[PDB]
């Protein structure tokens, strides 16, 4: 047995992740608030939803953490989901388990780690909901129901999550293994591949529920001087906050990409054109709330977006195309704002 | 209670979400709790404003399963984008007449954020409401806000599910207010009768088993002798509630009688099936259940069986009821399976 070792029904409880066609996914609005709610709750430097798959810990959800996953023999996930009651460890440079672990010993230094394994609806435990911080602590029992709860939380978002037609769709045509390529792992989106590939069953839902089908086309702005004049690091933190904006400003049901360097298209389902402005609107004046962190240093950051509705039977491709447009002259006309069209 | 321009649209979004006169569900109670263990506020509310009254799609610290819509706090608190943060009801020109407010369970301290349907629609609030004045931190303001982002996204994904996208489709909002029952807040009989079909359907379409799962709370008559009508009502609500905790969202739960609840539920073979209904009687026997303050220790027995391929619904459930028999006569505190 490994240096993390492997339930007896590996197998199974890999095949009912599997089924939930949610490893190499994009983050969710949800899942996000959730994990800043838990970090906020207990005042921890990171928080994570791990989920626990093959030889790795994957993250569907992170804050206060910039790997996008890690091995299983690093990982304290990979033990919490060997049992039903919480992972808590007050120290881990103390703990057997963990001394040795390089996240221990080399950064982020991890002391305290609460971890609280989160189930598929057969029972098989998928993954965790953790609590992570540099300084011993012990929760006492009524942080442990909060967390507790944080965790009923989690897991009931990510077993409806798996009685949805986008989740259908992921496991009956996209292939676990394809996933990866359709993934901007920085800022946790679809990337340009992945719109292609979604974009369709996404019309065709919007047909079947007589749904208009909108486009937004949005770019940070001035992103290569904030790149350039700050490290590429502040870059990716800018790119990471503006995706976590865009996330919250849509809806489950949208379908967000990141398509070129510094650009964002989501395509949504509307009932009709002010739908499609509100939409847009908002992502703007949540990228411009407030400023976004880029390792203490605090950068104001806005947006500019073209919006389109799709024509009846019009090629999504010119929708596109249209947005796009709207979008250079949103720049053209002074940035930090929403052109309709 | 002043209401909007667009109180048609409004309705409409609601509406289709296909979400007022439905049963409550385990994740929306487990968020209301969570609310009110973070904030230690006696009442939480997902308030749902629907034509002329306030229904709640979960409730914790409040006994009413709907209130009338006017003068009431969340008719006026949709109005604005923003939290409608109460501090002292009593003392504020809006409230003081509110026989929520003069009248139990005299409401003071009021927090309500608004909850929306996918288009911006405000279809309802999230609030914290205490009979003691209070005001809010900046903190604590932004933890409920963030509470309140939660309940409207599960709201909107759990309007992209299977089972709802079948209420939208089959089951009107006129039907549904005589398939629900109020105290337990899940489907009576007529509700089970509407929906045991499509899950039948459903388990066809999967190459999948049904079960049924037919319980009897332990005593129950023992405990209205001993303590009253109100702490059998208790018994009830809570029983429901774990009912709900140990079972999975895609499950149909029902109250079958004035003390007995029935699942019907798809899986694998017989041991899924066993263990399902032993995490139900576990989760019930695992904590004395609040009665007024005395706890008062609450156990449930249980029969269950599969459904043969073709059998008719009525002969399965019969059967489990029977299994049901043999585990009180066995000496209660049990599931039998057959």
């Amino acid at each position: 047995m490994l240096a993390c070792p492997l339930p007896p029904d590996e197998a199974l409880r890999q095949q009912a992740l599997d089924d939930m066609a949610l490893v190499d996914t994009p983050a969710e609005h949800y899942l996000d608030a959730l994990v800043e709610l838990a970090r906020e709750t207990f005042g921890v430097k990171t928080v994570l939803i791990s989920l626990i798959d093959h030889d790795r810990q994957w993250f569907k959800a992170r804050i206060g953490l910039d790997a996008e996953q890690t091995p299983r023999d690093l990982s304290f996930c990979g033990h919490a989901i060997l049992a039903s009651e919480p992972l808590m460890v007050t120290d881990a440079s103390r703990d057997p388990r963990f001394h040795d672990n390089p996240l221990v010993t080399g950064p982020p230094f991890i002391r305290f780690y609460a971890g609280e394994p989160l189930h598929a609806s057969n029972g098989q435990a998928i993954g965790t909901l953790c609590l992570i911080d540099p300084s011993p602590r012990l929760l006492d029992l009524r942080e442990g129901r909060q967390l507790n709860r944080l965790s009923i939380l989690a897991e009931g978002y990510l077993q409806l999550r798996s009685l949805t037609e986008h989740t259908r769709f992921l496991r009956q045509e996209i292939d676990r293994e394809q996933r990866k390529s359709l993934l901007d792992p920085l800022t946790q989106l679809w990337n340009r591949a992945g719109f292609h590939a979604l974009h369709q069953h996404e019309l065709e839902l919007a047909r079947a529920s007589d749904q208009r089908i909108g486009i937004i086309y949005s770019d940070i702005d001035h992103f290569k001087r904030i790149n350039d004049t700050l490290g590429h690091r502040a870059g990716d933190s800018v790119l990471r906050e503006a995706a976590s904006r865009l996330r919250a400003a849509l809806r489950p049901e949208d379908l967000l990409a990141r398509f070129g360097g510094e650009e964002f298209v989501a395509m949504v389902r509307v009932r009709e054109t002010t739908e499609l402005t509100m939409i847009a609107n908002r992502i703007r004046e949540l990228m411009e709330a407030t400023p976004i962190d880029c390792a203490g240093t605090s950068v104001p950051v806005t947006i500019s977006a073209g919006c389109t509705l799709a024509g009846s039977g019009e090629e999504p491709e010119r929708a596109l195309a249209r947005a796009d447009a709207a979008l250079y002259d949103a720049k053209r006309a002074g940035r930090n704002r929403v052109v309709s069209v």
